[PDB]
């Protein structure tokens, strides 16, 4: 059929390109969009149309910025009658609000579970909501979707919970290795760990260490979000310490000096 | 030659038994020791001798209790001229002080990296200090020693750092899964984690979770020690929150209840 995209950045380009290569007609509205967006669209060769025509597609995918997710849902919510797929990196609470704005359509919470830069359209996408199985039918056109949870908010929650764990582990590794570094024992500690944490441990370990530091500010903000989502369900103990570690984080051994 | 043991409890029995079966004469002093200790000694068949005769052995191993380690070193240090191997669970700084008490001998910081109970004499032991290589010669007699670090305190630090990391991950896992459970998403989070943490994750995680809950009381006490040990080297942030989780912890899904 036709799949319309709200926004046409990196995610929309990768996804649209794949769908197009499998015979799907992809459409987007370029009115008011930047030259970079207009160029990605023209590189892919998507159908240029009006906003309301985009909203008429049986599947509409919102791939804008986290800060624009609610506004896109509000503008689309007045017209979309098919399925509206929000694939933005937003919190479960924001997803539920976006869902309330889609008044006549079926809302699907999609969460990208990997790097679009490294995996392309083969990236694993999880989706939740009553209409998720309908979105998953796009797997016939080259996508890699899987249905998880039961309602909008669940897919984004799984992604947030996984990310929460991985950020906490990164913070723990940093504190552990800074102490090891003061004694000159970081390598020995890393080697004792590969004994019980796995074979490919040390590799991704150093990798996560470096990125946790480069993006300390961003990771800190992500942690405030996880603290809020967890509080709705439990009384969160770990985020507070993790945040303190990221607060501090503002040749891998060089990330350990202080 | 002759290996002397100060203290003759579970650790000493296990190691002495292995050494004896490989032809080493093992000796210890039973004066002032309890019935259970005298019994372990006679079950193994150790040579009963004077306190000073023990100190004369080329290798003297101190396997007493943490609260007795410094006193044992003070007494042995007036006599030992061979190698004094401290295998007690004391902080790295306590090990360094025990080292200063062996005034005429070489000191080796040995650290047991597993369960004596489950692995027996096959347990991996890491050892640090100038004379660590000399202690490692006992591998010829059935032990499993490996040299790490460079000076007394390094082996104990490495052990405590590994412990700090593995206990922190258990707490992070528990909190993440308990929140996931309240949303009915625990399996999804677990599958997403193995879909990213490579290794059999889901399995290595469910077991770590179970053990952490079963032994929550001991884990809590163990974390207080880790916190104190980390404090000798840095101003630790993570143990505070980790301790709060173990404070709470006192079919996998059953454990996720806060
Ligand atoms: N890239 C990744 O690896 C990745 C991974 C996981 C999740 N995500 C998520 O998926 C979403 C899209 O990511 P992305 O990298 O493609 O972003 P870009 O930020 O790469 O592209 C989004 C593009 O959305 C447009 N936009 C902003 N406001 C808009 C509005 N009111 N109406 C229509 N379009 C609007 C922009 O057009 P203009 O340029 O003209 O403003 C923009 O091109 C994000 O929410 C992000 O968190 C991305
Ligand atoms: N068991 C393990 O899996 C394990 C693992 C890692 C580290 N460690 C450490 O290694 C050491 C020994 O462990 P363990 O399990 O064998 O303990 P026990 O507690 O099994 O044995 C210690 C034995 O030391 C003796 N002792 C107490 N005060 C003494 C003194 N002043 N002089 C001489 N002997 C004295 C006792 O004699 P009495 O019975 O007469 O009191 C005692 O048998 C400890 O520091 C412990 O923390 C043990």
């Amino acid at each position: 059929l036709r799949v319309g995209f709200i926004g046409f950045g990196e995610v929309a380009q990768t996804l649209a390109s794949r769908l197009r290569s499998r015979g799907v007609e992809v459409v987007t509205s370029l009115e008011g969009r930047s030259p970079s967006t207009i160029e990605r669209a023209r590189t892919v060769g998507v159908t240029e149309t009006s906003e309301e025509d985009v909203y008429s597609c049986p599947v509409v995918i919102s791939a804008v910025t986290p800060g624009v997710a609610l506004g896109a849902a509000r503008r689309a919510g007045r017209h979309v009658r098919g399925i509206y797929v929000d694939i933005n990196n937003i919190s479960p609470e924001t997803v539920r609000m976006a869902s309330s704005l889609i008044e006549k359509g079926g809302f699907v919470d999609a969460a990208i579970m990997g790097s679009v830069r490294r995996k392309g359209a083969d990236i694993r996408i999880i989706a939740s909501g009553r209409d998720a199985e309908e979105f998953m039918k796009l797997n016939r056109y080259g996508l890699n979707i899987e249905v998880r949870g039961r309602e909008p908010g669940d897919a984004s929650a799984i992604k947030m919970l996984r990310s929460s764990y991985t950020k906490g582990v990164s913070a723990l590794l940093w504190e552990t290795l800074t102490a090891a570094h003061r004694l000159g024992l970081e390598e020995d500690v890393l080697e004792m760990l590969e004994y019980t944490e796995g074979n490919d441990f040390r590799e991704s370990a150093i990798s996560r260490l470096k990125s946790s530091c480069i993006h300390a500010r961003r990771r800190y903000e992500e942690m405030k979000e996880v603290q809020d989502m967890l509080a709705e369900v439990i009384d969160p103990v770990m985020p507070t310490c993790i945040i303190r570690i990221f607060d501090k984080l503002k040749d891998a051994r060089l990330q350990g000096c202080a």
